[PDB]
């Protein structure tokens, strides 16, 4: 067979270097695994290789190292190329239904493996896609199930960097569609940050930005220290869980969770990452990181832009973003108000389900809900999908979509 | 001697009824203990027995067994004329600085007792007075010095309640001044609302508003269920302290605090109180409590209202809300602007440890006040709660110019 793989970064901006630092450094493991460039598709926004912010122009690194990622990746889906409904028909292996960009699909015949990264932001139940798109994962899990039926693929493996990732695939991803996921977190925590300015080891300085994300450079470092015809998915799973949990220290890592078909974790991992003939293998018997979380990283990144000095400008950028954040969470706790009463309102909007269960009963709620307080309130931005469990507790409590709307017009109208 | 009283409710509104009730009641167990009426001072904003809401007009009622304690109260001070100016000028006993009111003031001999009671909202530092009037507490304990130094009083007791009432005297409150105080709250913990509508035991079904407040009612059910000729000081403190603690449940209770000169505390209660003669051979000195916060009561009395009524409630509801995530918001933004995002929080936030004052420069705490207000407009009594931020800015080194920049850019 053929592996193939999709590589996906969903956000965008000079802050967010690292979710496309994280992209292309794993282009650059699987063009070294002997994956052909025709059997990955890329999709990054494009603008951190050349940004005006990069002390490093034409570069692109993902650790302290400092090994440029960037030369050398196509450019398949670009800008406004990078698209939850792009990404599906790549996934899907129909040319006819992207919608430009190179034109490139997955267009796999039934012997052949895949493998997924996304790196990004997210919240329950949806991913990041870039300049404000939702991907919602019941979207995700449909077209898995589609691929599946057109018995396009022989294994896929599906790696997600993103806040609450495992709310993606918690109560909805099936076990019989030769499918394996892993998530950097559980359904109810965040992503962390490596890398970052001020930390240790240290980064070039002339970085102003993070370079990485814990749970993405904890494979690909993995991956490219051990013979990967020898290594496992489950060894790169258990390694991955103990670097992301940051030596148990849950106040700054995450639960690495596991989705659908486990068998596929006994299969060597050159079959769907490549072999590397460069690499020493390290047997199995590092240090604490220093990590922020995602939601974190782009206050501190203005604010280290303010004290490296225009500078009334980045604090007038500060506020713009701090009141905004505020909007947004004062507008969903003052509609749990009026939807519940004070008191219950928090409660309600802030409760997880058990464990197994999916976020939401009724995913086409979930879209509605979003789209009455957007309509409303204005859009959620990157930031607001923190607010996914809100909406998705709304539908699940009964509450009516007319109500939904009454409460949302007094909230912000 | 002479036995003297101050009572002062700091709010106004019918969902604040309870603190004026609170006031109420205490006059009427005062005057049954024998003080007289020429020297009990009564500080009340006087909006709630005639109010368009109220279920009895004329009365007001402190517990569920409904006996009125608003006939006979006297008008002191009421309305615009519940200030601080006011308080202070009563309390050192010049009627030449008082402004309106009757004139009547604390004007006491040095053989003479004094009890003090207030009732209403707080926050870190500050007690609240009506009509977004802010009394900082070491003007209060100014007031005292003052008193003091004029020979003005033999032993005084104070009893305050308000959210974080221990801020008003922790590091400050001298002990060379025959002052004994007691508090609902320590220095950052609410205080408890008692009596509220679909609580147990059930009070009158047609009271929309709460009747009283924890550490409030918790002293005065004390006195008048026993003969004050017997019980002392420290008695009545640790009833109460064991009351207001609800159990030692202190997600629903808080910790009854105590300062100044605790020697007063062997002193029996009917030298500052009085004495009832229906009380003398009642026996020698309970339900847990349904209890409400005391920031948490406004939303829940306006949402009462919408259940039993309607679209112009919840728009009462929503700019209510929208005010306190304005203020909340806007102080948020200052720590962030002059600490940086991941020190913001943790500065404005910090505790400092019990018997430290809450600021060390009184005087820069009501410039920040000043300034913040100047910019992102009037902390209402909401916004006391921000007052421990205020503080932690001064104690911070931060400067009046600093804090001047990080104002304009957060709220203009
Ligand atoms: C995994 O392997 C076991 C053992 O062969 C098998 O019983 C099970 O059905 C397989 N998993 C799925 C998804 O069916
Ligand atoms: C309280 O009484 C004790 C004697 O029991 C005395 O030493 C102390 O100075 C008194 N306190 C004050 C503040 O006078």
């Amino acid at each position: 067979g053929t592996r193939w793989a999709v590589l996906v970064a969903g956000s965008n901006g000079y802050v967010n270097y690292r979710h496309q630092a994280d992209v292309c450094h794993a282009y650059q493991l699987l063009i070294k695994g002997g994956l052909k460039e025709e059997n990955i598709v890329v999709f990054m926004y494009d603008d951190i290789a050349w940004h005006e912010l990069n002390p490093r122009p034409g570069v692109i690194i993902n650790n302290p190292r400092g090994e440029d990622v960037y030369a050398g990746v196509p450019k398949d889906y670009t800008g406004e190329d990078v698209t939850a409904e792009n990404l599906f028909a790549v996934i899907l292996g129909d040319r006819s239904k992207v919608k430009g960009g190179s034109g490139k699909v997955i267009n796999s015949k039934p012997e052949d493996r895949i493998f997924i990264f996304y790196s990004n932001h997210g919240g329950p139940g949806v991913l990041g896609m870039p300049n404000e798109q939702i991907l919602y994962a019941m979207d995700f899990i449909d077209v898995l199930k589609k691929k599946h039926a057109s018995g396009g693929y022989r294994e896929m493996v599906i790696y997600v960097e993103a806040c609450e990732s495992g709310s993606l695939f918690e109560g909805i991803m099936p076990k019989d569609l030769n499918v394996f996921v892993t998530t950097a977190s559980n359904a109810q925590e965040n992503s962390w940050v490596t890398y970052c300015p001020g930390t240790e080891p240290s980064p070039p300085p002339e970085y102003t930005t993070c370079l990485g994300d814990l749970y993405s450079v904890a494979w690909m470092e993995d991956s490219e220290s051990h013979n990967l015809r020898r290594e496992t998915v489950n060894q790169q799973y258990r390694s991955v869980k103990e670097r992301t949990s940051n030596f148990k220290d849950y106040a700054m890592g995450s639960h690495v969770m596991q989705y659908g078909d486990t068998n596929i974790t006994a299969e060597k991992l050159y079959l769907f990452q490549g072999f590397d003939p460069a690499t020493v293998n390290l047997p199995p018997h590092e240090a604490k990181m220093e990590v922020v979380h995602q939601r974190d990283a782009e206050l501190l990144f203005m604010w280290q832009m303010y004290q490296r000095s225009k500078k009334t400008h980045i604090l007038k950028q500060i506020a713009e973003t701090v009141k905004h954040r505020n909007h947004l969470d004062g507008s969903v706790e003052l509609i749990g108000v009026l939807l519940y009463g004070p008191g219950k309102g928090s409660p309600v909007l802030q409760s997880v389900r058990d464990p197994g269960l999916p976020l939401v009963d009724n995913w086409a709620c979930l879209k509605s809900m979003v789209r009455v307080f957007e309509s409303h309130c204005g859009s959620l931005t990157q930031y607001g999908m923190k607010h996914m469990r809100a909406f998705a507790n709304i539908c699940n409590s009964g509450v009516s979509e007319s109500s939904m709307e009454e409460a949302c017009m007094v909230a912000c109208g």
